[PDB]
């Protein structure tokens, strides 16, 4: 009926630097090797709405919508949904930050549905998102990594 992905990685860093690195919408562009443009338009004190705008995909394709975001540091976690959901009937993000051994375990859970006639459909777009979540993932991994590293 629905589709959803579901990711985990121990980043070996606290969660203050975790938890900054991965808001820091400006830095998309870096963080993500998918997104070329990342642009908060506004905010409503919890949340705030933003533009993104992809790389040329695998197939030559530039996607392009807005989102809304309610990051809540406090209870580590941050809720997300596409305002404009392009291919997508619907698309809801959810990231939680843990304590862990060594360091903080980040899970991110997108929950969606495809529009009937979108050019992917749920299972494969299932398949091509755990592939670029992980990738992200890992890659974020290393930065964020990176940045402890040389705060030390
Ligand atoms: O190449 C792509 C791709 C693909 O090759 C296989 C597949 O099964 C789904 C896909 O969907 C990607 C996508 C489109 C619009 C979006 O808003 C988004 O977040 C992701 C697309 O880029």
């Amino acid at each position: 009926m629905a589709a959803r992905t579901d990711n985990s990685i121990v980043v070996n860093a606290p969660f203050e630097l975790v938890w900054d690195v991965t808001n820091d919408i400006e830095a998309w562009p870096e963080l993500f090797s998918e997104y070329a443009e990342a642009e908060i338009l506004r905010q409503d004190g919890d949340g705030f709405d933003f533009r993104l705008k992809t790389r040329p995909d695998a197939n030559g394709r530039v996607w392009e919508w807005v989102s809304h975001r309610v990051p809540d540091k406090g209870s580590r976690t941050v809720r997300a949904h596409r305002v404009e959901t392009g291919p997508f009937a619907y698309m809801n993000l959810h990231w939680t930050y843990r304590a862990v051994a060594g360091g903080t375990e980040m899970r991110w859970v997108q929950e969606f549905d495809m529009k009937p006639g979108a050019p992917f459909d749920n299972a494969h777009m299932t398949a091509h998102l755990n592939t670029t979540t992980r990738a992200n993932m890992e890659r974020i991994k290393k930065i964020i990594e990176d940045r402890h590293r040389e705060g030390q």
